[PDB]
């Protein structure tokens, strides 16, 4: 099956997975001289004072948190988008060390890591049916650095040590999000795809200029979870980004001069 190996890599996905070689692929490197700004583009509108976490899980390529998403509960809206996506997981992709781990990139800088709250367009019903649009997700993006400690991600991590394998779950109630978004909303935007299997083009891209800071502590956790299931060879969880692929005819647009 599909992974980050050298044998089952991002290199690999395209023999099971062609549109990986497809016209909007993320992710994208941003090139902050070549985006333009768009005095059309609205404030982000992030509406998550009454989500509901519910669990986390150990899907064998990250970990989500996962969210009620059977109302408006936890919303995005405005930006670049057209109606109402709601949140359904987060997750996080990170590197081996800290010099890699982000999927986007920003004039070719790497992250440490970087944060994907995923949410679906409430006109499509269900996740299952928005990622068959073009227009179906909205993933907010939010690059982490290496630094001060993130106080609102200290609840993710201490809850790691008991999801340590694949297909590994556990309660995970009353996480606000909000405690994970960064000061400024200010945001570059284009169009892309899931950056994992299927690869489906069907995201709007919200990526945010202003990195969150995480502890080097904070992210060696992380670093500890496995690719592997319980009672299998340790596979530590490290290098679970794909490079970024080929703009194409795309545009990505700044809300920020
Ligand atoms: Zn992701």
């Amino acid at each position: 099956h599909w992974g980050y190996g050298k044998h089952n890599g991002p290199e690999h996905w395209h023999k099971d997975f062609p549109i990986a070689k497809g016209e909007r692929q993320s992710p994208v490197d941003i090139d902050t001289h070549t985006a333009k700004y768009d005095p059309s583009l609205k404030p982000l509108s992030v509406s998550y004072d009454q989500a509901t976490s519910l669990r986390i899980l150990n899907n064998g390529h990250a970990f989500n948190v996962e969210f009620d998403d059977s109302q408006d509960k936890a919303v995005l809206k405005g930006g670049p988008l057209d109606g109402t996506y709601r949140l359904i997981q987060f997750h996080f992709h990170w590197g081996s060390l800290d010099g890699q781990g982000s999927e986007h990139t920003v004039d070719k800088k790497k992250y440490a890591a970087e944060l994907h709250l995923v949410h679906w367009n409430t006109k499509y019903g269900d996740f299952g049916k928005a990622v068959q649009q073009p227009d179906g997700l909205a993933v907010l993006g939010i690059f982490l650095k290496v630094g001060s400690a993130k106080p609102g991600l200290q609840k993710v991590v201490d809850v790691l040590d008991s999801i340590k394998t694949k297909g590994k779950s556990a309660d995970f109630t009353n996480f606000d999000p909000r405690g994970l978004l960064p000061e400024s909303l200010d945001y570059w935007t284009y169009p892309g795809s899931l950056t994992t299997p299927p690869l489906l083009e069907c995201v709007t891209w919200i990526v945010l200029k202003e990195p969150i800071s995480v502890s080097s502590e904070q992210v060696l956790k992380f670093r500890k979870l496995n690719f592997n299931g319980e009672g299998e060879p340790e596979e530590l969880m490290v290098d679970n980004w794909r490079p970024a692929q080929p703009l194409k005819n795309r545009q990505i647009k700044a809300s920020f001069k």
